[PDB]
Formats: structure tokens, C-alpha cells, sequence
């Protein structure tokens, strides 16, 4: 119920919401029918339009009109945003020359610079240059301020998603908005764009914003606004807001529009119609830069123009049906679209598995749009799958395509030439960020970043501390003229143990053997010194990495490589070696084909066996310091150390062998040099963090060694690539990956043919940030080098996406 007889008579656009059943005058009350009897007589009057005219300069106030222009305007903080260019001879914003704010210049009462978001559904990062010439405020703030190329949204490429990851700084599967349309299983509840559910605070995890502000006493416009609230009519109340005196006046506002995305749904993202809406919005930016320059502010807001998401061209026909793969499709729920997920129609049918949809949906056309994954087998990069609203199975579709269930339900549902909701890497999805203000950087370009970084420069700009959230924070520090965050590295928990000689080799019993008994005080002194860490500023180029957990393991050195080996995983948790561009690759010697040396370092008891894997009928094993990179016949035999042995399944030994024999030595002739970090990593219940050891599910069968869910390499080298990797006197580049650990190629549809075919293609789906290996291993990377703090957090955000420009 609502008594929708109250007022809102002085409350239009009221900031404190009143609860049911009486009426409110919020910019939120027409999407719960709610707003009182008389809200658009009093707080959407629209009579004389949006612009001042000559004629109306001077005129005697009427309280009907949309905005004044009467001389009493501004005082009261209502004029239409071109008033002073009408009638007092001003000039616009945009057409003023920039000149760089060194300093806010904000009127006496304003306790810290305002924030206003600008956001954009839809706006796709390349209508920044395509669109410049039709958008010249928002070029302005582009050129002017400080811009990324683009920024990279969360999957899935959603709004709802979209927003409130920019809103909180979490992944969707920690704040919960995993999708437009969700299921929640424990609630038994379906949240829609559509309806009611949504309203329910149970489905909004996290800490948004505007609640991390007001908890800390900085007040906070209202961000939402109802769809039929006209956009001139939100930058009016904005403005208004603003004219509040100083102990009611917010200081972090939003904005927000629905479009470019309603008209490239209905148009594709270049269709001609586009322009139109580019113009429009462009239109609203310089309404607010002009308002808020008549209220003496445009040297004191900090404005964030930012997108949801971009647009790709998708059509009808472009669909990919169910119902041409499975025989059992109405026993099946379809989310469907730009990404798929799937579970039974009924859970009162235990003939539904999981593991034949699976199948049955695996590379069975030779053309086919979209690949199925268990949610644990997708890219960790998307971290999409810690939560119980992501249903197990999911289909990624590629580009350009749609799934569904059935051809009735894109018939019965060609229409719209745009979409998006695909894979976060795709180009078509990325959107824009441009900020500012005083506290932004003057005319700086800065390297793309992505949408979960700037919940903390949003609470750096309103001084307020970010609750908990996946946000790197410093790593965009060099967006920010000042209120940049110094975060200090965090300690190391564990420290290593140096073991040297300790035992001899018949106290192992490993069932391992060797033909290595091959028989010097000159070459002698030099291998004892290698395993004392003579060669290790070559091999371990930015430190030893940090272990901050608790835990017990060792540092080996040896001539090619350095590792720090964990007594309790029975495994090395990271292995480092540096290969030049004059590096030669060579083959593991007949002789050497199964031999796993005993390491005399390390008791029989933290090591792993040879009988295991003779046993395990299903999984074989690898190296982590490839055998292929020895530095001479000599070396190599501390390759086949058994303290450098990981078990592999025998499909995923194809790739990584390829890998190490192939494309190391091309990404050293490529790069001048690399160095290589590489590990295992445990995630089996797939929550993103380095699991402890009563999570492990899985062990070579008959013992204690823990089978990875995953591989990880992080590659260093100069970004000057004229400097080789190991004498780099300045910025570093970097690209790492995250491979599954699994027991087939069924990811790889093409995995029948050479691995020159097929492997790399798997590898750079499965491009990581060094931060999201950091997460799963608890390890702390690049802990010694030359470089600023903040700079080296950036190289850890980065991710190598493997797209063009
Ligand atoms: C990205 O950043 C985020 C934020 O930093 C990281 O997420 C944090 O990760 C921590 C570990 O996974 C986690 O800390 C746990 O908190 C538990 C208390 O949880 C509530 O309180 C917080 C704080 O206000 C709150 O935000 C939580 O919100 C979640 O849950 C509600 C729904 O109930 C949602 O609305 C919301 O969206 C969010 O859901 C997400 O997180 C949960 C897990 O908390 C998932 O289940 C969801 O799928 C979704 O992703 C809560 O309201 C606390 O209980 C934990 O302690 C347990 O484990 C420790 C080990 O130290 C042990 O001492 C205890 O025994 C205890 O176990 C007991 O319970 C078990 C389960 O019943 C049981 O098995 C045992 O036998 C025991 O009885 C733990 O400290 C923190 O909650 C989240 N925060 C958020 C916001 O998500 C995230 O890791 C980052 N990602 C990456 C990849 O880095
Ligand atoms: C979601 C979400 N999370 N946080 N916020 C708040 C937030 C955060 C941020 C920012 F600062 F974070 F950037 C910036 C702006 C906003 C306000 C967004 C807003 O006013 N709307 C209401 C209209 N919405 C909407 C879209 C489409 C349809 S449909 N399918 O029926 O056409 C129905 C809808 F209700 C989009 C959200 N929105
Ligand atoms: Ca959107
Ligand atoms: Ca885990
Ligand atoms: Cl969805
Ligand atoms: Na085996
Ligand atoms: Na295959
Ligand atoms: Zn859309």
C-alpha cells in the first residue's frame, strides 16, 4: 500500500527516503509507484523547456516553468544551465581554451571537492575517437583531463553487473549481480530487470558507494534515477542539489543514461542512427559543465565520465539452438544470449547429468559459436564462478552470436542489430573512463585498467577509507594529481629454509632411477657454488617472491634456476630462471628419458616418488624448469631433480611441453630475453584464493602428492626491449597465464592436430594478471626491483589480452 495523498510540496527530489506507506518525491519513487499525487505537477514541470531565449532574460519568476531565468535564479540555484550564456553574456564551457586546475578552486563553505559520475550504458571505447567530432564537451573532458584508451568491464558485459562492480569494487560473484536475470537457489527467488525482486536488499552484496560514504559522513545524492525522469531534469536536480546549504549539500552524485545503449541494441554499435544519440548525450555533458561553471564549480568537481560496457553487432540469425544438440532440451533451463547457463528444469528428475549436456554440447559442429565449461574450467581471469546464482554449466558465445534454447524463442520473443554480455576481453565490450577535475592529472593518457579499480580512486577522491574489494589499491595512482594511497608491501610471513647437502642417496626409496653415475677441483668449487646461489641474480631478477602464509618450505639453488620448495605440497610453490635471446634449446638426451634424480637437499620424506606415478595409471609427470632450457649437458641433470617434478595428466603434458620446448625460446627471441616464474596452483573449490591443504581434492593415487587445479607462468622482461631482460634499467612487461590442469583437450576442438596449432590459441584464453596468481599461491611477486611501488602494482593488475587496436 501507498497513501498517495501526502505532498511534495517543498520536498521534490527529497534525499532521505520515508518508508511505506507514505508517499515519496525521491528520483527513485516512479519505479515503486510510490511518489505522491502531486510529483509531476510540482517536481517534473517541464513548461517552457530546458534553454533560457533573449526574450526571457530578466523575466519575472514563474514557479511553473522548467528552469528560470529571471535575475533571482541564481540564488536560487535553478536557472537553465545556458542562462548565464543567454543573458549575461557568458561563454560556454566547451569553448573555453583548457587550463589546468593545479589547484580546486571551490566556493567558501565547500569542505573537499565534489564528485560527480557521468555514467554511459553501452558506450563503447572506440566511439572516443569515431564519435570525437560529434561530441566536443565530452572531448574536451577527454583531452583535457586525464583519459584511458579504454577500460575493461567485468564479465559478464552486462549493466546490472557493470554497475555495481563500479559501485562497490567487487567481482559479481562476490557482490552477487551475476547477471541481468539471476536464480537463486536458496532463496528460491528470481531476480529480473523487470519487476520487483530487484528492490530487495538480500541480492545486493558488498558495500556501494554512496553507504561507503554516508557511514563515514560524507553525504550522497541519490545515484538511481526512474527510466521516464527526463535527462535535462536530472542534470536540473543535480545542479539544485548542489545550490543545498552547506551542512545538506552532498558531495558524490551520479548520473545516468540509458543511452547509447537503447539505440545500438536497436541500430548495432556504428549504425548511422548512432550519431544522434552521441550528439544527445554530448548535449547533457555540456548542460552540467555549464551549470556547474554558472555555480562558479568547474574548477572544483572532480567529474568521472565512465561506461557500463561496450556494443557489438548481433542479429537474429546469428543464434546457435539447444534444440540442435541435445535430445533431452525441455528437460533444461536456458539463461540465454551473449553467454549461456544452464540447469534442470526440475530437480525432482535425477535422469538430468550434467556430464552428458556437457558432451553433448562439446565441438560437435565444425563451425559452432559458443564452447560449454563446467564454471570451474572458465578462464580465471573472468573470476565467474564463487557463487551459488552461477549455475554450474555455462556456454561462452563467441562474438557476434546469440544462444538459445530454441528457434521459437527468437521468433516468439528479426528486430535489434546490437549486443554485449560476451567475454570481457572483447573489444567491442570495452567502454571508457575519462576524469576531471583538480585532483586528475592535466592532459595525461594513462594504460587501460579495468572497472574493479575504481571503486578506491573514487573513495581516494571523497577521502573516505574502501571497504574490502578486488581493487589493487595504488595501482591507479598515477591517474591522480594528489590523494594518491601509499600502500606499503606487505610482510613476508614465512621464511625460507636453506638446506644443503644432508643425505645421501641410498636413504631415498623412490622408485625412481637415473643413468647419471658419469664421472674435477676446477669445475668442482664452480657446481658447489651454483647450489650456494652463485648464478641466482640472473635467474631470480626481482627478488625472491613473499610467502604470506604459514607455512614450511625451501630455497634450492641451482645454475639454471631457483625454487622455493614446499615441504608440505612435496612440490616447488614457484620456480624462477631467466632465459636470454641468445639462449639455445636442446632435447632431453635418450638416456635421460625417465630418469627423476633423488634432491640430497631434501629428506625422502618431503619428496615425491617415482611408484606413485607408476601406479597412477591416469597421471604422469613434469617439469617446472624445463630440461630443453639446460645451459650445458652438465646442468641439465638439475632439471631431472626430483624437487623439480609436478604430476601432469598426459593431455595436459602436450601443452606444457610445448610450451617449454617451443614458445619460451620465442617469447626470449621476441622480447629480448624473458624471465619465467611458474607453479602450480590448488583451487579446487574455485573461490579465486590459494587453497590449504584439507581442501585438496584430488592426489596421485596411493600418496600425499596434491594434484594441481592449474599451471601458472608470469614472463618479465624490459619494456625498453632494446635492453636484454636481465639488464633492464627501467620499466618492466610483463604477460602471464593460468592453464587449467585438466585430464583432455576438450577445450581445444582442434587439439588432434600439431600443437603449433592449437596450444598457444588455449594459452591466451587463459591470460592472467600477475594479481590473480597472487591470489591463488599467496605469493607476493617482484618484491626487489628499481621501480615505485605504485608503478609495479599497475604491472600487476595488467593483463595481455591478445587482441589489436
Ligand atoms: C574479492 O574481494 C572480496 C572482499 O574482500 C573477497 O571476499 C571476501 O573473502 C573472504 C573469504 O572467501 C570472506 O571472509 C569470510 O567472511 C564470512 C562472513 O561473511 C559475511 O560477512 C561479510 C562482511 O560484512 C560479508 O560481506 C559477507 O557477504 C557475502 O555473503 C552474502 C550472502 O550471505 C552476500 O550478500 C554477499 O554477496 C557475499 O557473498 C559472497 O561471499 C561468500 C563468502 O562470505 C560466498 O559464499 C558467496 O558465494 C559470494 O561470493 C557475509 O554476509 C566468514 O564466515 C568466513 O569465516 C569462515 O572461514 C574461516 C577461515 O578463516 C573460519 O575461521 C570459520 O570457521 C568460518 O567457517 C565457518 O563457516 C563455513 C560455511 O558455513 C563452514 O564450512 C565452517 O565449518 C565454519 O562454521 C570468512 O572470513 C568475505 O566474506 C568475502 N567478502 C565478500 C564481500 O565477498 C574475495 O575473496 C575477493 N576475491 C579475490 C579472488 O581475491
Ligand atoms: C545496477 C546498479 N548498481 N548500482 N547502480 C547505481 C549506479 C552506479 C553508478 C556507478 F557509480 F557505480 F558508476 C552509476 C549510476 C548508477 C545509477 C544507475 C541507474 O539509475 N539505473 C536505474 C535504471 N537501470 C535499469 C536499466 C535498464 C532497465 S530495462 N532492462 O528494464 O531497460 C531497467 C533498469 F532499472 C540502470 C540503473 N546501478
Ligand atoms: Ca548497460
Ligand atoms: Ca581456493
Ligand atoms: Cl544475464
Ligand atoms: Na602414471
Ligand atoms: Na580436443
Ligand atoms: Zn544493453
Amino acid at each position: 500500500w501507498t497513501a498517495t495523498s501526502g505532498s511534495c510540496k517543498g520536498r521534490c527530489f527529497e534525499l532521505q527516503e520515508v518508508g511505506p506507506p507514505d508517499c515519496r518525491c525521491d528520483n527513485l519513487c516512479k519505479s515503486y509507484s510510490s511518489c505522491c499525487h502531486d510529483f509531476d505537477e510540482l517536481c517534473l514541470k517541464t513548461a517552457r523547456g530546458w534553454e533560457c531565449t533573449k526574450d526571457r532574460c530578466g523575466e519575472v519568476r514563474n514557479e511553473e516553468n522548467a528552469c528560470h531565468c529571471s535575475e533571482d535564479c541564481l540564488s536560487r540555484g535553478d536557472c537553465c544551465t545556458n542562462y548565464q550564456v543567454v543573458c549575461k553574456g557568458e561563454s560556454h564551457w566547451v569553448d573555453d581554451d583548457c587550463e589546468e586546475i593545479k589547484v580546486p578552486e571551490c566556493p567558501a563553505g565547500f569542505v573537499r571537492p565534489p564528485l560527480i559520475i557521468f555514467s554511459v550504458d553501452g558506450f563503447r571505447a572506440s566511439y572516443m575517437k569515431k564519435g570525437s567530432k560529434v561530441m566536443p564537451n565530452i572531448e574536451k573532458l577527454r583531452s583535457c583531463g586525464t583519459h584511458a584508451p579504454y577500460m575493461r568491464p567485468v564479465y559478464p558485459t552486462k549493466t546490472f553487473p557493470n554497475l555495481y562492480t563500479l559501485a562497490t569494487g567487487l567481482y559479481p560473484e562476490s557482490h552477487g549481480i551475476v547477471g541481468n536475470s539471476m536464480y537463486d537457489p536458496v532463496f528460491d527467488a528470481s531476480f529480473h530487470l523487470r519487476g520487483r525482486e530487484k528492490f530487495n536488499h538480500r541480492w545486493w552484496g558488498g558495500q556501494p558507494l554512496w553507504i561507503t560514504a554516508t557511514k563515514q559522513g560524507v553525504r550522497a545524492g541519490t545515484f538511481f534515477w526512474s527510466v521516464s525522469i527526463p535527462h535535462e531534469r536530472r542534470i536540473l536536480t543535480i545542479l539544485q542539489w548542489l545550490s543545498l546549504p552547506d551542512n545538506e549539500r552532498p558531495s558524490v552524485y551520479a548520473f545516468y543514461s540509458e543511452q547509447p545503449d537503447f539505440s545500438g541494441h536497436k541500430y548495432g554499435p556504428f549504425g548511422p542512427e548512432m550519431t544522434n544519440p552521441l550528439r544527445e548525450i554530448d548535449k547533457t555533458v555540456g548542460q552540467l559543465m555549464d551549470g556547474l561553471k554558472q555555480l562558479r564549480l568547474h574548477r572544483c568537481v572532480n567529474v568521472i565520465f565512465v561506461g557500463d560496457h561496450g556494443m557489438e553487432d548481433v542479429t537474429c540469425d546469428r543464434t546457435e539452438f539447444l534444440s540442435n544438440y541435445l535430445t533431452n532440451v525441455d528437460d533444461i533451463t536456458l539463461v540465454p544470449g551473449t553467454l549461456g547457463r544452464i540447469r534442470a528444469k526440475s530437480i525432482n528428475n535425477s535422469k538430468y547429468d550434467p556430464k552428458t549436456i556437457i558432451a553433448a554440447l562439446t565441438c560437435k559442429k565444425p563451425d559452432q559459436h559458443f564452447k560449454p565449461y563446467m564454471k570451474q574450467h572458465l578462464p580465471k581471469r573472468l573470476h565467474y564462478a564463487n557463487n551459488r546464482r552461477i549455475e554450474d554449466i555455462h556456454l561462452l558465445v563467441d562474438r557476434r552470436w546469440h544462444v538459445a534454447r530454441k528457434p521459437l524463442d527468437v521468433y516468439k520473443k528479426c528486430f535489434f542489430q546490437g549486443d554485449h554480455g560476451f567475454d570481457n576481453k572483447v573489444n567491442s565490450m570495452q567502454t571508457v573512463f575519462v576524469g576531471y577535475g583538480p585532483t586528475f592529472k592535466y592532459r595525461t593518457k594513462v594504460p587501460p585498467f579495468e572497472n574493479i579499480e575504481l571503486y578506491n580512486v573514487m573513495c581516494d577522491l571523497l577521502g573516505l577509507k574502501p571497504a574490502p574489494n578486488n581493487g589493487t589499491h595504488g595501482s591507479l595512482n598515477h591517474l591522480l594529481r594528489t590523494n594518491t594511497f601509499r600502500p606499503t608491501m606487505p610482510d613476508e610471513v614465512s621464511r625460507p629454509n636453506y638446506p644443503g647437502i644432508m643425505y645421501l642417496q641410498s636413504e631415498f626409496d623412490l622408485g625412481c632411477t637415473c643413468d647419471d653415475k658419469v664421472e674435477n677441483k676446477l669445475e668442482e668449487l664452480n657446481k658447489r657454488l651454483h647450489t650456494k646461489g652463485s648464478t641466482k641474480e640472473r635467474h631470480l631478477l626481482y627478488g625472491r617472491p613473499a610467502v604470506l602464509y604459514r607455512t614450511s618450505y625451501d630455497i634450492l639453488y641451482h645454475t639454471d634456476f631457483e625454487s622455493g620448495y614446499s615441504e608440505i605440497f612435496l612440490m616447488p610453490l614457484w620456480t624462477s630462471y631467466t632465459i636470454s635471446k641468445q639462449a639455445e634449446v636442446s632435447s632431453i638426451p635418450e638416456h635421460l628419458t625417465n630418469c627423476v634424480r633423488p634432491d640430497v637437499r631434501v629428506s625422502p620424506g618431503f619428496s615425491q616418488n617415482c611408484l606413485a606415478y607408476k601406479n597412477d595409471k591416469q597421471m604422469s609427470y613434469g617439469f617446472l624448469f624445463p630440461p630443453y632450457l639446460s645451459s650445458s649437458p652438465e646442468a641439465k641433470y638439475d632439471a631431472f631433480l626430483v624437487t623439480n617434478m609436478v604430476p601432469m595428466y598426459p593431455a595436459f603434458k602436450r601443452v606444457w611441453a610445448y610450451f617449454q620446448r617451443v614458445l619460451v625460446k620465442k617469447y626470449a627471441s621476441e622480447r629480448n630475453g624473458v624471465n619465467v616464474i611458474s607453479g602450480p596452483i590448488f583451487d579446487y573449490n574455485y573461490d579465486g584464493l590459494r587453497d590449504t591443504e584439507d581442501e585438496i581434492k584430488q592426489y596421485v593415487e596411493g600418496s600425499s602428492i596434491p594434484v594441481p587445479t592449474h599451471y601458472y607462468s608470469i614472463i618479465t622482461s624490459c619494456l625498453d626491449f632494446t635492453q636484454p631482460a636481465d639488464k633492464c634499467d627501467g620499466p618492466l612487461s610483463v604477460s602471464s597465464f593460468i592453464l587449467p590442469h585438466r585430464p583432455d583437450n576438450d577445450e581445444s576442438c582442434n587439439s588432434s592436430e600439431d600443437e603449433s596449432k592449437w596450444v598457444e590459441e588455449l594459452m591466451k584464453m587463459h591470460t592472467a594478471r600477475v594479481r590473480d596468481i597472487e591470489h591463488l599461491t599467496g605469493l607476493d611477486f617482484y618484491r626487489k626491483t628499481s621501480r615505485s611501488y605504485s608503478e609495479i602494482l599497475t604491472l600487476k593488475t595488467y593483463l595481455h589480452t591478445y587482441e589489436s587496436e
